[PDB]
């Protein structure tokens, strides 16, 4: 078990455009395409996030609103998304210290959250954060469970919380 395996569990691996838990068009391992309630815009965004990587340097690659993706391709986006989330943590005044104090397993729980709701979204967890910092596992678990994050995505939050509470991979086993 590891952060990649964790997010693959929690996000799945879909090679065809799908919708998030908010109804938004997404692809790969939880890569948001657009908030527009339009499949067309999605493709458009997809055919822009796909050719963008190895776009200009050399010959073409496709250029066609198919809506499907290559595992490797999904992988790439996945690797960028995770890198982004990690750097959002490090760059965040509030998330950084909490992260710094955490152990490897709890660290991916933090990444996991950042990856799901964004840097600012996680940083707004004033209590939970301070408790994580103080190593008050039980207390932080309880607070997080009282959030709207948990409310909307219970299954996932529980897993995440179990990870914060125990410091083990039990929930993903």
């Amino acid at each position: 078990m590891n952060i990649f395996e964790m997010l693959r569990i929690d996000e799945g691996l879909r090679l065809k455009i799908y919708k998030d838990t908010e109804g938004y068009y997404t692809i790969g391992i939880g890569h948001l395409l657009t908030k527009s309630p339009s499949l067309n815009a999605a493709k458009s965004e997809l055919d822009k996030a796909i050719n963008a990587a190895k776009s200009e340097l050399d010959k073409a690659i496709g250029g066609g609103g198919g809506g499907v993706i290559t595992k490797d391709e999904a992988e790439k986006l996945f690797n960028q998304d995770v890198d982004a989330a990690v750097r959002g943590i490090l760059r965040n005044a509030k998330l950084k210290p909490v992260y710094d104090s955490l152990d490897a397993v709890r660290r991916a729980a933090l990444i996991n959250m950042v990856f799901q709701m964004g840097e600012t979204g996680v940083a707004g967890f004033t209590n939970s954060l301070r408790m994580l910092q103080q190593k008050r596992w039980d207390e932080a678990a309880v607070n997080l469970a009282k959030s709207r994050w948990y409310n909307q995505t219970p299954n996932r939050a529980k897993r995440v919380i179990t990870t914060f509470r125990t410091g083990t991979w039990d929930a993903y086993k």
